[PDB]
Parts: C-alpha cells; structure tokens; sequence
C-alpha cells in the first residue's frame, strides 16, 4: 500500500527506527532544538499517529511504515529525485523532493522497496518493487508538466562547457553569448536555448549505493526537463579519452529507462 504523512510525523518515526538524518534530498530536517521543544513535539506527534491509527495504543508505530522509513533512510541501493520548477510568482520556492530506496539483503531476488516523495508540508510513501522500468518512469515524472517528448534528434556536448555555460547563463551572461559560447549547430540551438532557459521544470536524478560500510554516488546525474517544445532528456556519457559529455535526446519513457539503467551501471553494483 501506500502512506501520506506530514514531515513531522516522518520525523517522529524515522526517531523511532534510529535515524539520525534522513535522506539529503528529502530537506527534512530535525523540527526541534532544545529539550522542551522535544518533549512538545514527542507529545504532538504521539496524539496524533495514535489518532490516525499508527501508533497502537500501547504505543506501537505500524511495522510496515516504520520498515518503510527504515528503508529510505538505510536504503542499501538508492536513487534520488530533486525538482526544480517555476516560483509561486509570490516569492516562495516549495520543495518538491523524491527518493526511491531498494534494501534489499536476503529477498522476498525481488527488490522491494520504498518510494518517498515530499512536497512542501507533506510526504508521502509508497511500497512496489522496480524491477519492471514501466512502473519507475511515470513514478519521477509526477512532478512535471508531463509535456510528451520533444521533436528533435539527438546531439551532445560536453559536460565542462555545458556546465560552465549554465553557470555563466546564472551570473547574468545573456543567453545569445552563452549559446554562442556553446558553439551548437543551428539545428540544435532552439533546444538547447528551451533547456537554459524560460520555463526551467526540471528533474534531477542521481544514482547511490551502499556497498558493505562505504557509500558510492555518481559523480554526474541525469537530467529532465520540460521546455515548451516538449520534454528533452540529458544524459551524461564518458567518452573514449574519458572526457564526460552530456547528451540531449528527446524525452520518451524509453530513453529515460535506459538513460537511468546505464547511470545505475557505473555503481558497484
């Protein structure tokens, strides 16, 4: 099944499990500072899973959810969701953060795990198993436009220039210099000006492991974006002088599978 929570509830039982932090993606964070802010809360979060079921009134929280959070925060293999997007026009940034945790030791092999997505207030947390991409693909799209996939054909550059650029485009480089610098076809120019620029919805996933005691994350992520074209895959590559270049593909849930299974390959795993 499935779990909605508040972060504060998500707190209480990731306490519960002994976690010190939760996932750096997720931004949730301790609620509380000194003891009787501690006591306040304990109180507060106590009534109220005992309330929605939760915590048993002998003072039990769930197995299932406890196990579920116990995966997200000592997942064995991982990967992480960050979405950026458009403000509220008001000012304010919410926070749209997903992770999807596999611990798997022994097997049910079958790898089912949890997956957690925090949006503003609220987090929610739900248990399938990935093996199939078919289900994961739609899973880390939510949070987008879900604009089908662009029109175009497949080009690259490298991560460095890309990169730099993208930085010069943030320090108020206009975007015509920037483009320029890029040094792009004619052809591939409106796409990449869609990906720098305008709208700016995207999703950022980056692959992890946990391989005995030591923790392994790649070292480039994978990038999609909506643009007003359609939704535009970057995929990071190593060339053969082992030069990292990012490559723009049209978005189709096809190429996205294959784009996350190959950012997977790099892991010891």
């Amino acid at each position: 099944n499935a779990v909605e929570l508040t972060v504060d509830n998500a707190w209480f039982i990731a306490e519960t499990i002994g976690a010190g932090t939760f996932p750096w993606v997720l931004a949730i964070t301790m609620p509380y500072s000194d003891a009787a802010q501690r006591g306040a809360f304990v109180d507060r979060q106590r009534d109220e899973l005992t309330r929605m079921g939760l915590l048993s009134p002998q003072g039990v929280i769930n197995p299932a959810v406890a196990d579920w959070i116990k995966v997200v925060c000592f997942p064995d293999r991982w990967l992480d969701l960050r979405y950026v997007g458009p403000a509220s026009a008001d000012g304010a940034c919410e926070l749209l953060r997903g992770i999807v945790a596999l611990r798997t030791g022994t097997g049910k092999k079958t790898g089912n795990g949890v997956v957690a997505l925090r949006n503003a207030q609220l987090v929610t947390f739900t248990a399938m198993d990935i093996d199939d991409p078919r289900a994961l693909v739609p899973i880390l799209g939510v949070g987008l436009a879900h604009r089908p996939p662009a029109r175009f054909d497949e080009f690259s550059l490298p991560t460095r220039v890309g990169a730099r650029a993208d930085e010069r485009l943030r320090s108020g480089v206009p975007l015509g210099e920037v483009v320029d610098y890029l040094g792009i076809p004619a052809s591939a120019r409106p796409v990449v000006e869609s990906v720098f620029s305008g709208p700016r919805s995207y999703v950022e996933i980056v692959a992890g492991c946990n391989r005995d005691g030591r923790h392994t994350t790649t070292e480039v992520g994978l990038s999609i974006v909506d643009t007003s074209a359609g939704r535009v895959l970057v995929s990071p590559s190593r060339a053969f002088d082992g030069e990292w270049v990012s490559t723009f593909s049209p978005g189709t849930p096809f190429a996205i599978a294959v784009a996350i299974q190959t950012l997977t390959a790099c892991l010891p795993d």
